[PDB]
């Protein structure tokens, strides 16, 4: 169907995945009998547990085609939603193209508080009725499958138990997180601090120098990331970043060159060689003919002794670097291929993306660079290019944390009870102000709906994964080079020529989720928990440049500015 | 006498030209307007 799209493809999706989702309920229901407490071989168990699940069926049926109307209805409100302008209301605009756009590109105030306010307005107040009973019908089916609530069983993903003392309870993921988070405020203050000193060029008269930042400046709908904000805060735009376009170019490089060159550096790491069948039955490179076909990268498990990967080729970096996550995933794919298939996957949710952004990092050295030869041994780059770098790198890692922790604990909260259903939206955005440092631009009362805007909060996803991922990686970089001798700045990591970092890489891939994820952090790492020092280490050059650069500043704000309350009035009656 | 009409063009050029705005701006919103069911305001409906 990707490579080809017939109605009689899609009609043999409805078909395939009702076979095989009426199979699994088939073998489940079978299956159900055997009890539990009486198998001590674990490997087993796993595959038992993984197919008892019972799911949704434990609903009723009217509540259950209730709340899948719900869910499609939210979907497709989230994917059809338009607002406009006022003035000219016959040309309106989506959400994905233009809009998106508009607030990745426009530098007008007017017109990014317009359409922040009325995207908000229109979308999260139809979502509101339809999420407050949604939470409710997801209480209530988690209860019945002897959860305290949905947020449990969504936290049920890490639990481990059972294997002697590397057992980890759901209630220990919120302690790690808040330890983790606690490290990390010292860094994102100067950072945030950093942010609003060079905004207070940009926007005069509109940002106050102790107080948050107002939502709709940040580059994005919502905030998720900052890159968006890079060409306002370069710090020395006299000379330009690390751009190889032109590269490529000069070597006349084919959409062909890029995966014989990862393969060649897979070579040169220590990993084998590709099979021949992927390179055949694969789609490296878009026909580009009358045939539509999406564009989005994706690698696949078909198994059976096959892989392949949908992504369309173009001469630019982004491309290899993307061609190495996939392929990352691929020999992730295979290192699991002697696993049963309940075991053909990763240990949780956030392996799978951790592999890739370590193989892209290690590639996207400069030292990498210069030693394939695109990059002429004779130049160099000083300080300030990697002073632009890591800072092009911080806003998009660091900018998504206090972002991913505070929507997930609101989530947490909201899906055990502690938050009254009328005392949602104040508690959301007193967060806002006191995790992220983010003030609204307008006063929202309880009618509104803003996480549901969210594609991940309106689609039932968790957003947990993109925050533990995130420290993995930065934990695998020390397990990566610092076993292969690497003495240099953590920032200029490579692992060509290093076959002991690849053996220790492939003693962990070679596993699947057959072992906890904590043994193979013990394995490889060496601890049995998530640590933030990494992250500490790695941000350390960047960090000394920021205490350097804050001399003259105010790091930290206060909870109490806002962008109206300089033109508001207030009142005060006594009835009694 | 069916050639010697002075026409419109005896007004100013600005309100000439505003004359035609204003003209393009009818036939365009007659042409596009939409009006829709608040029970799914998702799908709306023209005119013809
Ligand atoms: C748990 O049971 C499985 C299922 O048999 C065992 O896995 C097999 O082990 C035998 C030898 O014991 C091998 O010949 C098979 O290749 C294994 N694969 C299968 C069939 O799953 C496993 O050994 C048992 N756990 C123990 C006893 O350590
Ligand atoms: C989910 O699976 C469990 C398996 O135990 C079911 O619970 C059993 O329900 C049957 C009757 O349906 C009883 O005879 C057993 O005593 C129950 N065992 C218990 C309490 O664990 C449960 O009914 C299943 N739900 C559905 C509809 O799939
Ligand atoms: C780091 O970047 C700055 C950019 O100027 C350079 O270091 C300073 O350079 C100016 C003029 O040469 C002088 O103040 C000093 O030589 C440096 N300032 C210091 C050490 O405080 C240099 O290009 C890069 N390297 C170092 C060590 O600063
Ligand atoms: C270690 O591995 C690298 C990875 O490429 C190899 O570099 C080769 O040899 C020289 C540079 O040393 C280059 O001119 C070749 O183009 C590289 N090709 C190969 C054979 O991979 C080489 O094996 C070692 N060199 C180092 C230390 O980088
Ligand atoms: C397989 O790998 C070996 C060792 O790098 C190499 O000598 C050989 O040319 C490779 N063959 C293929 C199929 O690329």
């Amino acid at each position: 169907y990707n490579t080809n799209i017939t109605e009689e493809n899609v009609q043999n999706m409805n078909n395939a995945g009702d076979k095989w989702s009426a199979f699994l309920k088939e073998q489940s229901t079978l299956a159900q009998m055997y009890p539990l407490q009486e198998i001590q071989n674990l490997t087993v168990k796993l595959q038992l547990q993984a197919l008892q699940q019972n799911g949704s069926s434990v609903l009723s049926e009217d509540k259950s085609k209730r709340l899948n109307t719900i869910l499609n209805t939210m979907s497709t409100i989230y994917s059809t939603g338009k607002v406009c302008n006022p003035d000219n209301p016959q040309e309106c605009l989506l959400l994905e193209p233009g809009l998106n756009e508009i607030m990745a590109n426009s530098l007008d105030y007017n017109e990014r508080l317009w359409a922040w306010e009325s995207w908000r307005s229109e979308v999260g107040k139809q979502l509101r009725p339809l999420y407050e009973e949604y939470v409710v019908l997801k209480n209530e089916m988690a209860r019945a499958n002897h959860y305290e609530d949905y947020g449990d069983y969504w936290r049920g993903d890490y639990e481990v138990n059972g294997v002697d003392g590397y057992d980890y309870s759901r209630g220990q993921l919120i302690e790690d997180v808040e330890h983790t988070f606690e490290e990390i405020k010292p860094l994102y203050e100067h950072l945030h601090a950093y942010v609003r000193a060079k905004l207070m060029n940009a926007y005069p008269s509109y940002i106050s120098p102790i107080g948050c930042l107002p939502a709709h400046l940040l580059g994005d709908m919502w905030g998720r990331f900052w890159t968006n904000l890079y060409s306002l805060t370069v710090p020395f735009g006299q000379k330009p970043n690390i751009d190889v376009t032109d590269a490529m170019v000069d070597q006349a490089w084919d959409a062909q060159r890029i995966f014989k060159e990862a393969e060649k550096f897979f070579v040169s790491v220590g990993l084998p060689n590709m099979t021949q069948g992927f390179w055949e039955n694969s789609m490296l490179t878009d026909p580009g003919n009358v045939q539509k076909a999406v564009c989005h990268p994706t690698a696949w498990d078909l198994g059976k002794g096959d892989f392949r990967i949908l992504m369309c080729t173009k001469v630019t970096m982004d491309d290899f670097l993307t061609a190495h996550h996939e392929m990352g995933h691929i020999q992730y794919d295979m290192a699991y291929a002697a696993q049963p298939f309940l075991l053909r996957n990763g240990a949780n949710e956030g392996f799978h993306e951790a592999v890739g952004e370590i193989m892209s990092l290690s590639a996207a050295t400069p030292k990498h660079l210069k030693s394939i030869g695109l990059l002429s041994p004779d130049f160099q780059e000083d300080n300030e290019t990697e002073i632009n770098f890591l800072l092009k790198q911080a806003l998009t890692i660091v900018g998504t944390l206090p972002f991913t922790y505070m929507l997930e604990k609101w989530r947490w909260m909201v899906f055990k009870g502690e938050i009254p259903k009328d005392q949602w939206m104040k508690k959301w955005w007193e967060m806002k102000r006191e995790i992220v440092g983010v003030v609204e631009p307008v006063p929202h009362d309880e009618t509104y709906c803003d996480p549901a805007s969210l594609f991940h909060v309106s689609n039932d996803y968790s957003f947990i994964r993109y925050y533990t991922r995130t420290l993995y990686q930065f934990q695998f970089q020390e397990a990566l080079c610092q076993a292969a001798k690497h003495e240099g700045p953590l920032h200029k990591c490579d692992i060509s020529n290093s076959t002991e970092a690849g053996q220790k890489l492939f003693n962990m891939l070679r596993l699947g989720k057959s072992e906890p994820w904590t043994l193979a952090l013990e394995n490889v790492v060496g601890a049995k928990n998530m640590n933030v020092r990494p992250l500490l280490n790695y941000f350390e050059p960047l960090f000394t440049w920021l205490k350097d650069q804050n001399k003259n500043s105010f790091v930290g704000w206060s909870t109490d500015w806002s962008p109206y309350a300089d033109q508001s009035i207030k009142v005060r009656i006594s009835l009694k």
